[PDB]
């Protein structure tokens, strides 16, 4: 047989049917499910086996989360640990792994559909365009929410001319365009996708100079900003 | 009818989305981009489905085959490796389908850099270390890169790099990055993530020793460090 394992699973961008097959099958097979708040679609939780311990981690500290996993480990019970999107980017999986290694609790990771992919799909767009863009930068702004390492400034990324997929930043929409106009041009295409794949999904396309900045301060913060020529060109 | 562009995922049959599998099961016609789309997914095609490998085909022939399905009112499952947003050549197909008024939609998939990070058990962004991931490639005698998109310019940011389509020029990648990232900078290469013959190498830029081409290069401190903050 196999021993108790914590299965980190990328739940995808919000639609229950955008989890992987593997992701859903692991949910179906774990007696304990820990899900990272309402950004994990509740319909996924219907896959938990009958009698599962289902735990919303959004009100919990990292310590409480780790203690709960340690309890599952002590009981020999597999855990389905669900995070929105994919695990590789801004998931806070890393800090959990470090704690699990220190406790010798085994884990594995099942990749998900990241939100920039959901957003591109919503737009019906290939981001890479021969002769226009051959790179995509996944980034964020400090946005009064983080320190960025020194070299990770919008200015330094903007200098490459790559497609930018800017996360965690819709509340600072106005600063973003101010910092990007000098590099990309006033007329550079920009697209914002709120809540990609949710019943709630909303899109705005414009150029940097013509984007309605006040859209950012609105209630919904789950939005991805895409910037670059390849968002609105057929010249490729 | 509708042409369903679908991100097949990194290769394992179970790393397609539920939606993607369901769309495949409901399409009388399936167009798949080569053996980089695992054959097990083709088992999901409905009985008597016309299944077509597009790898041997020109864009004109692909669009013809689609226009045929459209004239026959038959939905098309159009499979590409990984996700569609990056180096899929989905774009040129949509440009042609628009010019013909053929309806399409896009189902996102798991990109290979995500599958690679997952096999490594790694979160790429780590507070106080790296808050950005650059998905890129090299010219590598296979492309022209826009002028701003050099390894040099990217390396200047100190971001994590997920370098695609570049394993044939690993030597030159290493030499360009060392000056910026350091000789001791952790690096990992994942060949064929999620496939049965998946191979993983973890090293540093200096100690990585320079033939499958389906490989992803990942570079950065966050690949092997526990000195980071909570979020
Ligand atoms: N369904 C969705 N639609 C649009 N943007 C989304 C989204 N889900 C997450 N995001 C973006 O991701 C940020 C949260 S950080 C978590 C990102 C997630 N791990 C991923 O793989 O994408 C949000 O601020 C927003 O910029
Ligand atoms: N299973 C896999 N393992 C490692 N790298 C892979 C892979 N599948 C694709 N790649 C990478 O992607 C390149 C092909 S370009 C297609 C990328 C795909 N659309 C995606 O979403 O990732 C290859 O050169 C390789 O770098």
């Amino acid at each position: 047989g196999s021993h108790m394992t914590v299965h980190f699973i990328g739940a995808g961008p919000g639609a229950a049917d955008l989890i992987t097959i593997r992701g859903r099958d692991l949910i179906a097979s774990c007696p304990v499910c820990l899900y990272a708040g309402s950004l994990v679609p509740e319909a996924l939780l219907a896959h938990c086996p009958p009698g599962a311990k289902i735990v919303n981690t959004a009100p919990m500290s990292l310590d409480a989360i780790i203690d709960t996993i340690a309890e599952a480990h002590a009981a020999g019970q597999d855990v389905a640990r669900l995070h929105s999107g994919d695990l590789s980017i801004w998931s806070a999986m890393g800090e959990q792994l470090r704690r699990l290694r220190a406790l010798n609790i085994p884990y594995d990771v099942t990749p998900g559909v990241p939100s920039f992919a959901a957003a591109a799909a919503t737009l019906g767009a290939e981001l890479t365009l021969p002769g226009v863009a051959q790179s995509v930068i996944l980034t964020r702004t400090s946005g009064r929410a983080s320190a960025m390492p020194a070299g990770e400034t919008l200015e330094n990324f903007a200098r490459t001319g790559a497609v930018l997929a800017i996360h965690l930043s819709v509340h600072v929409l106005d600063e973003v365009v101010q910092k990007l106009v000098p590099h990309y041009g006033e007329d550079c295409p920009v697209a914002i996708v709120w809540r990609a794949s949710w019943p709630d999904q909303r899109v705005v396309r414009a150029t940097l100079a013509t984007l309605q900045t006040s859209l950012g301060a609105e209630l919904e913060r789950t939005a991805l900003i895409l910037v670059g020529r390849s968002l609105a060109t057929e010249d490729f």
